[PDB]
């Protein structure tokens, strides 16, 4: 699925995700436009053998399993490909933890080199919500 902007600022708020960790909701929307272009089905592979995975691009070193990447850990405790889902519940819950882990946003590489610092409300500018 490919979200439209509000479309996915909607849905990450509904999923509590807005103001998460300090982290308001413009912060998400616009990691996700860099990370995915806002397309759940998105992949990516790594230098290292792991793999990133949907709309929030989570990382299968850490994160989720895929059966792919030796010696990595599950610490969200689902298999990637349910991060690959139209739904996005469980990239949402997983990055709850990520976010949690100690490095906040900056685990995500998009975020912090085009949306840190940045006018990030913007990616929120005309949604209802
Ligand atoms: C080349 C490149 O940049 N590729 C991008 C990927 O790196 C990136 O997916 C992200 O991958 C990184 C690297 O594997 C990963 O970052 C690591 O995350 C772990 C877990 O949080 C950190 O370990 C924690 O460190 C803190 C701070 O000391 C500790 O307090 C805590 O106890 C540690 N947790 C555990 C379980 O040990 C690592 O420090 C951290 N490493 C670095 C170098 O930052 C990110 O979590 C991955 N991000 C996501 C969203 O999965 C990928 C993301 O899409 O993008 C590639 O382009
Ligand atoms: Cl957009
Ligand atoms: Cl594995
Ligand atoms: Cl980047
Ligand atoms: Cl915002
Ligand atoms: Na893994």
């Amino acid at each position: 699925k490919v979200f439209g902007r509000c479309e996915l600022a909607a849905a990450m708020k509904r999923h509590g995700l807005d103001n998460y960790r300090g982290y308001s909701l413009g912060n998400w929307v616009c990691a996700a436009k860099f990370e995915s272009n806002f397309n759940t089905q998105a992949t990516n592979r790594n230098t290292d053998g792991s793999t990133d995975y949907g709309i929030l691009q989570i990382n299968s070193r850490w994160w989720c399993n895929d059966g792919r990447t030796p010696g990595s850990r599950n610490l969200c405790n689902i298999p990637c490909s349910a991060l690959l889902s139209s739904d996005i519940t469980a990239s949402v819950n997983c990055a709850k933890k990520i976010v949690s882990d100690g490095n906040g946003m900056n685990a995500w590489v998009a975020w912090r080199n085009r949306c840190k610092g940045t006018d990030v409300q913007a990616w929120i500018r005309g949604c209802r919500l």
